[PDB]
């Protein structure tokens, strides 16, 4: 479902031959493939020239993250919060990123923290009432 040029669809098939029920959408000048891979929600961004520029895997839980990220999150001011999502963000040339979305229900605030695999904080964003916080505008 959704539109994507044939070249872009062929490029995704080459990367994930077992991918089924793919939903295509646009995010700025990118085509985004949305599907389930190994039980995880997966999204792949493509240029119109069928070059992949970003991958996202919704791990959802902290038991999937590198131990350095787990320990940095556990020592942070968000450790007591409700984890809403955990995403492994990858790129063709750049280092991967762990994006954690955590709610503070008593504070009535939602936050997004971007970590390097070594546990270094790249960004602490207040995403209360914000949408598409993991799209091309955050990473590309």
């Amino acid at each position: 479902g959704g539109y994507a040029p044939d070249s872009v669809q062929i490029a995704l098939k080459k990367m994930y031959p077992t991918a089924a029920g793919i939903a295509w959408s646009q995010d700025k000048a990118y085509y985004v493939a949305d599907f389930v891979m190994n039980g995880f929600d997966t999204r792949v961004w493509f240029t119109p020239d069928a070059e992949w520029v970003m991958k996202q895997t919704d791990w959802e839980t902290l038991d999937e993250v590198p131990a350095a990220v787990f320990n940095a999150f556990a020592a942070s001011e968000f450790s007591d919060g409700v984890v809403q999502n955990v995403t492994w963000v990858q790129f063709p040339e750049w280092q991967p990123i762990v994006a954690i979305q955590v709610g503070k229900p008593n504070m009535q605030m939602k936050y997004q923290i971007l970590f390097t695999p070594k546990g270094e904080v790249l960004r602490q964003q207040n995403i209360t009432n914000a949408y598409n916080t993991l799209g091309a505008s955050t990473f590309l």
